[PDB]
């Protein structure tokens, strides 16, 4: 084949010094890019309504912790509204986060679509004007981009047809990405769902990275500028089997040193419905695991960083403060995690909430 | 691999019913989608605004000729815009079309975009929001669909990037077009533009659909309701060796008869900057080639039917049938050439001149 | 892409030529490749040892049948002892064959080996030194090949590394082929085992040989040099619904015409396990579907061209002249069976035998 | 897909060792597999007859070295002749390198055939038997195999299809291997041919790479018992550019970290063409590179670690010592190399190579 570089060695240069900064020890991502209907949902579970002003007050909580949370927010990927809201001193909301050290993320996905003739399976859009969007997003704050692509085990569930699209559109968005100085995470999601043992999410997983790496081969993409954003191996949400927290440290770990070449900066794990409690505990195994990893384990997570705040917040004003805390104190947490520092008491406490829903909550 | 029909046989029977609408016996298609843009180009040639009002009447002109033409056309692709313009007497003009017999079609890509880490090729977007679309557009009276891809012949083009990229978009695009009840045209385009010769092409071609085809196995396109917009084999714009129309004709059916499966219900070769004349006799002869042809073998010109007209309507109200006539002779000169019947005409007058570059002065 | 000529003009000429002889009107082939371990089977039956000589008497006793099978069978496919064997007039057995108008085959393919990690698959080998062996039986009055490759429907089955890998076989075996002046009949074969319906069966055939015609093309596989013999579209071995001629015969041909294209010469259907006149019956059946049938579809038989022959033969020179017969008889409704000409007293299709998969006992 | 265990845990335990002893710490393989044909050109030089004592002699005094080498040869890779062939005290030559603690390898591949449609480029055989062949190499005291596939660089080469089908075949024969508990070393070599720069190599190196885990994983092969035997990337032996050995060390190890997942347990580099001491400066380069290196990087060296002692020998018996020495020095060197702790430079005024491409004469 005959090479004609996308990049040059200084758009190379910034992408992966930013790629090196978001993941760089002890430090992680918060995961605040809930869309308007995602958050609709959440601020309900405590009795507040949706609103504009109830978002930004809610973000701004997250975002104006005291400076204990700096060396371990490595950056803060936001939703389209958060990027142009304003803190209560006037201050732009990517502002707050720069002066925190941290780089800015923006989400740009536009959602996910079936695919005709599958099992249930989808794919994702939001390629169109994405570099029109990207160059606005740069030049407006954003250092970092994050696209979600969801899979799903069953029967006969991933598919090749699954499997090869979704990998060939996150490389299409990471290219698009790169051009404008983003730096892209590629989110390969492997639903939870199911009743699947270990050894069938890890064998998914293995086949799953094989095709997207394969696939950021084919379109070109410069992995030191990107982030990898996967599922931890861990058994279905409905497996009757129990497992140790080295066991799942240990099919993850195993399933990323086959498929993940040592040119990646970072995989920025996603807590996907684990306990704040327990996503930290894995986290910290994963990071204790004896295996070699060639880079960086750190986290990426939404609610595993913002249930007990939102909790503690309760829509109330007043209780600001005590939210803030919480949200402190899981961010030490996981900046500990990441490093292998992590000590709990065995099992989750305050933050085991949540709870699974089969066939129950519509709403 | 396990079977998920994506259509029912409904579905499948009302595609394969529209798709063989337009392509049967001596009928072909009117491409009247050009975008503002383009149209513009066209309108300022001849020496008229590039308003909404001109597009409109030139387009009604063309859309309002005499019943001869009834027979000829079997389909009209439309850009967005004439789609939901109404013709003088309040009729809309798709009920205006399919009342003369003729089927509705529309554009529905957004352009090509680039392709990092190639040597200019390209893609192209607009498959977001495709779905609501082409389901709004169905309720439009719009029954197929049109998108186009763009490659390129060169000394490292088109690269195996390129064709699996485009491939792929297109199938995704059929994939959502059969899932609304749009006939999808895959209008794969290798240009012309070039020094390259006859061999070359054919060689490119051959390539090209393979990967074309194996796409839309992949992605479960029903084969029935489809319409392949290919170009004819022919040797490069630049190219030093003249080819009879025969060899053209050869080339051409070989190509198509080498990856393009029965089950396509037929192809609709585009002008690609050939004269009228031209592809009314190399269209001609590809249909009087002793080679088995299991598929219709028409057109869906732009320029090739439009060439003559725009020029004899000067751009007034005055021409308006002196503009008409010229279209209908056209068209039925290409309705004839879609089943072998076309007998060349010469040359001598009523020629069009495609842009002035060095021709006048002061007139 | 660029083109590197695989075969030059005379060579792509005698191919083409071969082949077409081979499928000529109303000729199909006679299979009698059975290994030395096969036939052994074969003879035990009927109370016969596995001795050489009976071997090159059974092949002589089908191949001296008189000149009624001379118009019915255009190639024989023989394995490596037959091709040097003479029969009793001193004349080797090429030559018996080639005086009564037909082409000489021979089997090449060194047997089917597993697929590690796959639901008990298998893939074909003979690669090795395959050309020099095809250089020598060209010399030999050789003039086409025959190579198997077997896949099989179930659970997890035929997988994307099967389908792959035969599909890759498959085009290596052609290429070598083609480059020795050897006709190469592409054999993917679907067993019919398991309790799969028709309509299982049409989807896996469809995507197997999407698969095959794509491998081809990246091995610039000469088309029209080349033959098919995939399985007809019919219901597993175990299935409890009923089907009717017509059906598998709609079904066969579907499936074909959305994956062979036009530029392939002939498809030779095999047996698999069908009956002696359920075979000829659903070949008829097959050239008697109103779809369009771009090629040849005549047979490529085995035991169903040799069961009533072999039995009748019973190991006893004395019942050659009524062995033979029974042959040709065979020979004879097959020959009318590919032109779509094979009516039995009744002007309709035979009813079945046992068909205990569809009794209560099946429940 | 679907698990379907291709290796029992003790199977994959197995290979891991085999695989890690073969590249220890300071261990590297001594490369003997030369056929007999290829040994005879050497013996040529040295003006020694190629017979089967001669050959006897000169694998014996590679293999019954002084025990100084023990810690440097972690494995030998042996022709087949040799593998039978027994030393002087009466002991098989896989005794005495089982005994000095190296592990004993075998070549199985049958050699290099010509892709047809293509530039001259080529595949490699030796899969047919392969099985039943490693099942007797195990018996005989192989633990390891090796099977070479060329790719050459060019104006359009290598092809995708070159690509595809010598990964598919390395996956193919990789397989086989571990079935039969043997460890197989993966060599994809990219010839050095040409004026092609260092950057160029690199990306070619990069995308073969690339294809090569791809189907490594389609074929579900143990990433942890596989050594890679890839080249360095270095410039064409055509190129007029001048390159330090830092700047070969980088782009090397690079390549590997964009594409060899951390599971390869080991790379072990071929010499391809250079000189002992170029090839032990590079490899020290290679290994005291600043960038994470998760694999082992050895060596796997012919010509350079045999040359001297060759020379030395030239026929005479009594040479025996003073060769044996010369093969020594340079496997200590290298065990130093492989380590980055050998003292060297290179510069090429002194003792130079073919520098004349770099020379004005080659303007």
């Amino acid at each position: 084949p005959h090479s004609h570089p996308a990049l040059t060695p200084e758009q190379k240069k910034e992408l992966s010094d930013i790629a090196h900064r978001i993941v760089a020890p002890g430090k992680g991502i918060l995961a605040a890019d809930e869309s308007t209907g995602s958050i609709a949902k959440r601020l309900q579970s405590i009795g507040t309504e949706n609103t504009e002003e109830n978002r930004r007050f809610y973000r701004q909580l997250l975002l104006t912790a005291d400076d204990r949370v700096n060396p371990c927010i490595g950056g803060v990927i936001l939703f389209h509204e958060t990027l142009y809201q304003k803190a209560d001193d006037g201050r732009p909301f990517p502002q707050v986060i720069k002066s925190k050290g941290g780089v800015v993320g923006i989400m740009v996905d536009k959602g996910v679509v079936p695919l005709a003739g599958t099992n249930g399976e989808t794919t994702t859009q939001g390629l169109d004007g994405l570099s029109e969007r990207c160059a606005q997003y740069k030049k407006d704050g954003a250092d970092f981009a994050k696209w979600r692509c969801v899979l799903k085990i069953g029967e006969h569930t991933p598919s090749a047809l699954a499997i090869m699209e979704n990998a060939n559109v996150l490389a299409r968005y990471a290219s698009i990405c790169q051009q404008n100085g983003i730096v892209p995470i590629v989110e390969p999601e492997i639903l939870p769902d199911g009743d699947h043992d270990l050894k069938r999410c890890q064998y998914v997983t293995e086949k799953v990275l094989a095709a997207v790496y394969k696939a950021l081969s084919d379109h070109h993409i410069y992995l030191e500028g990107t982030l990898l954003k996967p599922n931890m191996v861990t058994p279905g949400h409905a497996c009757t089997q129990k497992y140790s927290h080295e066991e799942i440290a240990m099919a993850t770990v195993t399933a990323l040193r086959r498929t993940v070449p040592p040119a990646v900066t970072g995989v920025t794990f996603l807590s996907g419905g684990q306990s704040e409690e327990e996503a930290s505990i894995n986290l910290n195994a994963i990071n204790k695991c004896p295996l070699l990893k060639p880079w960086a384990l750190t986290f990426s997570y939404g609610r595993a960083l913002q249930a007990s705040a939102l909790k503690a917040w309760g829509g109330k004003k007043e209780n600001l403060k005590a939210a803030q805390e919480e949200y402190v104190k899981r961010a030490l947490a996981n900046s500990l995690a990441c490093q292998g520092k992590y000590t709990s008491s065995g099992q989750a406490g305050a933050a085991a909430s949540e709870s699974l829903f089969i066939s129950n909550h519509a709403y």
